C-alpha cells in the first residue's frame, strides 16, 4: 500500500525533471511518448470491461499504470543517462517495443495489486513475451517501493515466460536462436554481433531449470546422487541443439523426460508416476504440463506419450552414448 499511495496522490502527466530528458533528446519523445499512452488507454478499457462485464473500473486501473509508468520510466532514465550515448539515449525514449513494454508492467503490477491474471496484458497490448521480459529486472531495480508480494508476482511473470511463453510458436526467440544487461541495452539491440537478450535469457533459464532439478534429483535420487549431474548434462545438451522441442511446451517436461531417461539407460528403475507425482509438490505446479503435452500437431496426450513418440525419436542417437564406453562429458553448473 505504500506505493499505491503516492501512485494515487500523484500527478496524471509527466514531471518536470522527466520533462528535461525528453528536452536533452536530439529527437524529442514527448509527443510520441503521450499520444502513445492516450491511444493505448483505449485499447485497454474497451479490453477490460469485455473481460469483468458492464456497470468502467478500468479507466482508474489504466490511470494509475500510466502513472507508476512515467514514474519508473524517470527512475530508470536517471541512470540510463550516465550508461547510454547521447544518440542510444534518443534511440530509447522513441523505441516503441520498449515503452510498451514498460507500460504493461506498470498496467500489470496495478492488476495484480487488485486481485484476468497475467499473460492478460500482453494479449491485450499484443506484446510478445520475449519482448516484455526485458524489461522486468530493470523494472524491479527502478521501483524501490514494490511491496516483497510484488517483487515476487513479477519474478513468477519472468519465470512463466522463460519456462513456457517465450517458447511459443512466433516468439522473437526462435528468430534470435536461428540467427546465431540491462533493459534498455536489450531493447536498443538491433533487429538485424552476439545479442545481449539471448544470452541472458539462456543464463537465467539454465539457472532456472537446474535449480528445479536439483530439488527433484535430491528427494527422487538419494541412491543415485551421481546421476544428478549427468541428468543435467542431457537437460542442458537438449535445450541448446535440440531447442525445437520446447516449441509450444514447457521446460518442466523436458526434465521430467530427462531424468526419467537417463536411469532408464542406467538400468535404474524408476517409472513416470513417481516423479510425476514428485513433481506436484513444486510451489506452482501445475497437472495439465504433464497430463496434456503435445505428440503431433493440434494433438495433446499424456506426458509418457511424449517421451516415447517425440523426445526419444530425435535424442536416441544422443543418449545411448550416455552408457557407452564413451559417455559425454558433464555440462557447467549454472552459477
Amino acid at each position: 500500500q505504500q506505493l499505491m499511495m503516492i501512485l494515487n496522490s500523484a500527478s496524471d502527466q509527466p514531471s518536470e525533471n522527466l520533462i528535461s530528458y525528453f528536452n536533452n533528446c536530439t529527437v524529442n519523445p514527448k509527443e510520441s511518448i503521450l499520444k502513445r499512452v492516450k491511444d493505448i488507454g483505449y485499447i485497454f478499457k474497451e479490453k477490460f470491461a469485455k473481460a469483468v462485464g458492464q456497470g468502467e473500473i478500468g479507466s482508474q486501473r489504466y490511470k494509475l499504470g500510466v502513472r507508476l509508468y512515467y514514474r519508473v520510466m524517470e527512475s530508470m532514465l536517471k541512470s540510463e543517462e550516465e550508461r547510454l550515448s547521447i544518440q542510444n539515449f534518443s534511440k530509447l525514449l522513441n523505441d516503441n517495443i520498449f515503452h510498451m513494454s514498460l507500460l504493461a508492467c506498470a498496467l500489470e503490477v496495478v492488476m495484480a495489486t487488485y486481485s484476468l491474471s497475467f499473460p492478460w496484458i500482453l494479449n491485450v497490448l499484443n506484446l510478445k513475451a520475449f519482448d516484455f521480459y526485458k524489461v522486468i529486472e530493470s523494472f524491479i531495480k527502478a521501483e524501490g517501493n514494490l511491496t516483497r508480494e510484488m517483487i515476487k508476482h513479477l519474478e513468477r511473470c519472468e519465470h512463466r515466460i522463460m519456462e513456457s511463453l517465450a517458447w511459443l510458436s512466433d516468439s522473437p526467440l526462435f528468430d534470435l536462436i536461428k540467427q546465431s544487461h540491462t533493459a534498455a541495452d536489450m531493447y536498443l539491440e538491433p533487429v538485424r554481433k552476439k545479442s545481449t537478450s539471448l544470452s541472458l535469457f539462456y543464463k537465467k533459464v539454465y539457472r532456472l531449470a537446474y535449480l528445479r532439478l536439483n530439488t527433484l534429483c535430491e528427494r527422487l535420487l538419494s541412491e543415485h546422487p551421481e546421476l544428478e549431474h549427468i541428468i543435467w548434462t542431457l537437460f542442458q545438451h537438449t535445450l541448446q541443439n535440440e531447442y525445437e522441442l520446447m516449441r509450444d511446451r514447457h521446460l518442466d517436461q523436458i526434465m521430467m523426460c530427462s531424468m526419467y531417461g537417463i536411469c532408464k539407460v542406467k538400468n535404474i528403475d524408476l517409472k513416470f508416476k513417481i516423479i510425476v507425482t514428485a513433481y506436484k509438490d513444486l510451489p506452482h505446479a501445475v497437472q495439465e504440463t504433464f497430463k496434456r503435452v503435445l505428440i503431433k500437431e493440434e494433438e495433446y496426450d499424456y506426458i509418457i506419450v511424449f517421451y516415447n513418440s517425440v523426445f526419444m525419436q530425435r535424442l536416441k542417437t544422443n543418449i545411448l552414448q550416455y552408457a557407452s564406453t564413451r559417455p559425454p562429458t558433464l555440462a557447467p553448473i549454472p552459477h
